């Protein structure tokens, strides 16, 4: 399958900066969500789950088609909780009805990372909504109870290598787990994008415990948690080296995360040679807004 990016008619940087700014202003305004974490983390997770359905083998799934708007995908058990992000984006969709659904979902994740003081993430427009029958079946997103070999194999389907996997997982610094969504609980209330996932992995005293859903997770006394798949990144010697690298170099982590996250959000999309260059949006803070 080929999905060619098609720029929303007549739109340019300034139009998408306006959408970014509306998302960013709403992030600031609706600060109470999830015990004052705000919507940033769930928007990052939404952007990832709408992209992470991709299969490199046949170009099914992926962000292009905006298929999360359809019930089969909306109701994937793996997506429990993301409805909160969707609801956040509804007024944005209403104000800017011209932006495609995949563009909106992916731009929500970019805006969230940047407004949380993360790296700049270049972003390209032109995803085009596709019909309900193009929605991927449930079961393409990863399980959390597994080991490093599972993680490694899983991410090959998304064309991600060890460095890209470890970099992407650093998003688990953000937000928290919720027992009712995933069968995992805790992790704090962080809404600042940092390399602390890696520092916490290396420096905390982790205990393997059973949570109230009878699933195993690693807990620290300071309130952080690691999923089994997170902890696998320090069990496997190749992953461990990269964890150490990112724990010791904030800038390197930022740069690698930015590349991997853009790639994730763009998997499956063919950009014409004369497509616009990727946009780098200014934060509200940079604009004095
Ligand atoms: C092996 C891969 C991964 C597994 C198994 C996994 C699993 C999970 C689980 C179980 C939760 C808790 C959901 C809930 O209870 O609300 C979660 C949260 C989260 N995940 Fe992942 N994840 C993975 C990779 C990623 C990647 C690649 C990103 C993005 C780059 C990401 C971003 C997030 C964020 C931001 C949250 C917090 C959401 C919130 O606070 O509402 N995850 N993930």
């Amino acid at each position: 399958l080929v999905h060619v990016a098609s720029v929303e008619k007549g739109r340019s940087y300034e139009d998408f900066q306006k959408v970014y700014n509306a998302i960013a202003l709403k992030l600031r305004e609706d600060d109470e969500y999830d015990n004052y974490i705000g919507y940033g983390p769930v928007l990052v997770r939404l952007a990832w789950h709408i992209s992470g359905t991709w299969d490199k083998h046949d170009n099914t799934g992926g962000s292009y088609g905006g298929t999360y708007r359809f019930k089969k995908e909306f109701n994937d058990p793996s997506n429990a909780g993301l409805q909160n992000g969707f609801k956040f984006l509804e007024p944005i969709h209403k104000e800017f009805p011209w932006i495609s659904s995949g563009d909106l979902f992916s731009l929500g994740g970019v805006t969230a990372v940047q407004e949380m003081q993360g790296p700049k993430i270049p972003w390209r427009c032109g995803r085009v909504d596709t019909p309900e029958d193009t929605t991927p079946d449930n079961g393409r997103l990863p399980d959390a109870d597994k080991d490093a070999g599972y993680v490694r194999t899983f991410f090959q389907r998304l064309n991600m290598n060890d460095r890209e996997v470890v970099a992407l997982m650093g998003a688990h610094a953000l937000g928290k787990t919720h027992l009712k969504n995933s069968g995992y609980e805790g992790g704090g209330a962080n809404n600042v994008f940092t390399n602390e996932f890696y520092l916490n992995l290396l420096n905390e005293d982790w205990k393997l415990e059973k949570n109230d859903a009878n699933n195993e997770q690693w807990d620290s006394k300071s309130g952080y948690m690691m999923l089994p798949t997170d902890y696998s990144l320090i069990q496997d010697p190749k992953y461990l080296s990269i964890v150490k690298e990112y724990a010791n170099d904030q800038d390197k982590f930022f740069k690698d995360f930015s590349k991997a996250f853009e790639k994730l959000l763009e998997n499956g999309i063919t950009f014409p040679k004369d497509a616009p260059s990727p946009f780098i949006f200014k934060t509200l803070e940079e604009q004095g807004l």
